[PDB]
């Protein structure tokens, strides 16, 4: 159970993007039916009133919280990966749209899943803004909580991998288009209880075996981490 509070550009904190810049669901609880329309943009896709400016290759950090700000951050037991994906704000996430410019799953090197270095990066993980065409774009973060994904939810809907699903406004001013941004996948559609990373028992099969789910990442993204890059106490 975890939600985005706002974004920083360049470790600028924007501010509380709650009902304002991301398109907040009523509360933190995890979208599970990979058919869902809610697997969009979670289950409160609207607009809302702000989009955050950014250029290309600003460092963008989302910063997650599980009930008040740079808490827990979300339960320990919620391992998983991250990814984030972005698509031309026009199409409200419908469509062939969404391109993969983030995935963390299993450091190998570290023996910890993106979600355990999120909590310890107080719920910040960035983005390197990519260099489409300036306009209007929909951020979406995406945290699969594994921790009862052995089953399908289409098998047992009490169990499944939980997706965490924030859609961040974010407009994209100055970019000089060098990577314009191609279709993508679909939201729901991409995932299926078929593909690779859905389905997973971390209690009988070892992490280093883990596979995300596809897509792979873009070619044109330009990378991020999962570190935390401003400090929400002096504020
Ligand atoms: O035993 C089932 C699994 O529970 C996980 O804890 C979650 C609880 O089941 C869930 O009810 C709770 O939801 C809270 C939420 O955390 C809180 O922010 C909100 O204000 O109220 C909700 C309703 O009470 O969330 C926790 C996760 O934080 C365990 O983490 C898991 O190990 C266990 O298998
Ligand atoms: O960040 C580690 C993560 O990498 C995943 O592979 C990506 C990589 O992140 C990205 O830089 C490159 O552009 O594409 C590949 C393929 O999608 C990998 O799938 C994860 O297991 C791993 O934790
Ligand atoms: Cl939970
Ligand atoms: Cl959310
Ligand atoms: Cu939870």
């Amino acid at each position: 159970h975890t939600l985005v509070w706002g974004v920083w550009v360049n470790g600028v904190d924007q501010g509380d993007g709650r009902n304002i810049y991301i398109r907040s669901p009523p509360n933190n609880n995890p979208v599970k039916n990979l058919t869902s329309p809610d697997m969009t943009c979670n289950v409160d896709n609207r607009v809302v009133p702000k989009s955050v400016p950014v250029n290309a290759g600003d460092t963008l950090t989302f910063e997650w919280y599980h009930n008040t700000r740079d808490d827990d951050i979300i339960a320990s037991s919620h391992h998983g990966p991250i990814a984030v994906y972005i698509a031309p704000a026009a199409s409200n996430g419908q469509g062939n749209v969404w391109v993969k410019l983030f995935e963390d799953a299993y450091n190998v090197t570290n023996s910890t899943w993106a979600v355990d270095r999120l909590i310890t990066a107080h719920g910040q993980h960035s983005v390197v803004v990519p260099h489409v065409a300036p306009g209007d774009y929909l951020f979406r973060a995406e945290i699969i909580a594994l921790h009862e994904a052995d089953s399908l939810y289409s098998q047992n809907p009490i169990r499944g991998a939980q997706f965490y699903i924030s859609c961040a406004q974010i407009t994209i001013n100055s970019s000089d288009d060098s990577t314009p941004l191609p279709a993508g996948v679909p939201f729901p559609g991409a995932y299926t209880d078929s593909t690779p990373g859905i389905q997973f028992n971390i209690y009988t099969t070892p992490a280093t075996s883990y596979v995300a789910p596809p897509p792979s990442v873009w070619s044109g993204a330009l990378g991020g981490s999962i570190a935390q890059v401003g400090d929400a106490s002096l504020e």
